[PDB]
DNA sequence: ATTCCACACT
DNA sequence: AGTGTGTG
């Protein structure tokens, strides 16, 4: 009763960016803009293979992953945008930077964690008490919230288009706020809204880019709650939602458990849906995923997460890797070294500039290798000093650290994956 | 022949 | 450390 904590203590948005590389291609290129679109890295394998596709494109079945000849199959007028090339490989810089213009626009709202080059969460509740505070007990109009969806809403007793149905679940939604009460958790997520209305406002005005977002109490509701209306909306997931919501939804779309872990609660335990999850005790929860994983488990599906906004709007490694796939595996020492060379080159370049912008360096050196025939993704990591931002130097130093698994001028067996990562940063 | 960050476990 | 999972 009383005691039972319901985990509506925190405002906590998701924003991420709709179509994120195609719309940086479309603003560059307005002959890409309101067409069938995809974004391709390489082009002699089947044409590139595919890693974002604009919403025109999706209505054709293209998707990520697919190689562009066979997208074009399903859609004979795609267009396509390749991602530039340097040393050999795909280069995301462009992309990098625009993330940066997206992150910055959003850190003046609040403090973010950046989560992936096209999202960050945002911890809401300080602004959302503040706007609370200058509201004075003022009622919150529709017209401040003009692409949000209510989740759930409307229900009960234009109907038969998107936005009518769009309003009539947001009019439900605010007629039945309680405007005074300023510790309501379902007004503080409205308020929270409110303000995400202005920060993706800002994102576009400012870049171009479109994006949507999800408003919850916690970073997993928040996350889900943002694909429920993409691309271009924002959706409210309130507390009350939660059980209607996952009483249908695959456990597998809550975020870290999309993999093994999710699929052995599928198995374990004979269910389908998140909801189903409330029935078992957090022991036995427990005693089939873990301490950890069963106290999770065990909040998540009554829709409570503590996982904090971490204060981190910066990547905490530099990376970056090349496959050598099937009969382009690198079988000589010299291969070896040449690629290991390009790939300590583009890492030379993104630290020295990380450097200057970040005011910190890299201390460690990560070389990570598969060999062929390996199921594994990575076949073995070795680590060394990373003591100056030099790619011969640090090329040499992978070489040295990962020569003696070769088993043969030769090389054997052919490698194909090579990864050089800078981690461990110190201020600077 | 899909390609190119963060964190748990031991 | 080094391995592995999950993510986007
Ligand atoms: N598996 C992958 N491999 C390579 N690049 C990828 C990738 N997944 C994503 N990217 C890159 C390319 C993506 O543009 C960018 C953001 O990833 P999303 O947010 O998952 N997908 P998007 O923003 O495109 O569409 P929407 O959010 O509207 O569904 O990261
Ligand atoms: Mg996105
Ligand atoms: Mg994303």
């Amino acid at each position: 009763g009383p005691h039972m904590a319901t985990g509506q203590d925190r405002v906590v948005a998701l924003v991420d960016m709709d179509c994120f590389f195609v719309q940086v291609e479309q603003r560059q290129n307005p002959h890409l803009r309101n067409k069938p679109c995809a974004v391709v890295q390489y082009k002699s394998w089947k044409g590139g293979g595919i890693i974002a596709v604009s919403y025109e494109a999706r209505a054709f079945g293209v998707t990520r992953s697919m190689w562009a000849d066979d997208a074009k199959k399903l859609c004979p007028d795609l267009l396509l945008a390749q991602v530039r090339e340097s040393r050999g490989k795909a280069n995301l810089t462009k992309y990098r930077e625009a993330s940066v213009e997206v992150m910055e626009i959003m850190s003046r709202f609040a403090v973010i964690e950046r989560a992936s080059i096209d999202e960050a969460y945002v911890d809401l509740t300080s602004a959302v008490q503040e706007r609370l505070q200058k509201l004075q007990g003022q009622p919150i109009s529709a017209d401040l919230l003009p692409s949000t969806y209510i989740e759930g809403l409307p229900q009960g007793p234009e109907t038969v288009q998107k936005e009518g149905m769009r309003k009539q679940g947001l009019f439900q939604w605010l007629d039945s706020l309680q405007i005074d009460n300023l510790t309501s958790p379902d007004l503080q997520l409205t308020v929270g809204a409110v303000i995400v209305e202005e920060m993706r406002a800002a994102i576009e005005r400012e870049t171009g880019f479109q994006c949507s977002a999800g408003i919850s109490h916690n970073k997993v509701l928040a996350k889900l709650a943002c694909g429920l209306n993409k691309p271009n909306r924002q959706t409210l997931v309130s507390h009350g939602s939660v059980p209607q919501l996952f009483s249908q939804m695959p456990i597998r779309k809550i975020r870290s458990l999309g993999g093994k872990l999710g699929a052995s609660v599928i198995e374990i335990l004979g269910i389908e849906y998140m909801g189903e999850l409330t029935q078992f005790t957090e022991s036995q929860l427990q005693s089939h995923f873990g301490e950890k994983n069963g106290s999770w488990l065990y909040a998540m599906c009554r829709g409570i997460e503590h996982d904090p906004v971490k204060p981190r709007q910066l990547p905490k490694t530099i990376g970056c890797s090349k496959n050598f796939p099937g009969k382009t595996a690198l079988a000589t020492r010299e291969q070896v070294q040449w690629w290991l060379l390009q790939l300590a080159q583009e890492l030379e370049e993104r630290l020295t500039k990380d450097r200057n912008d970040n005011d910190r360096v890299a201390t460690q050196l990560v070389v990570s290798i598969r060999v062929q025939g390996d199921k594994r993704l990575s076949s073995l990591r070795r680590c060394c000093a990373l003591t100056r931002y030099d790619a011969h130097k640090m090329s040499h130093d992978a070489f040295t650290v990962i020569k003696n698994c070769n088993t043969s001028t030769e090389w054997s067996p052919p490698l194909t994956m090579l990864f050089l990562c800078a981690t461990k940063f110190s201020a600077s």
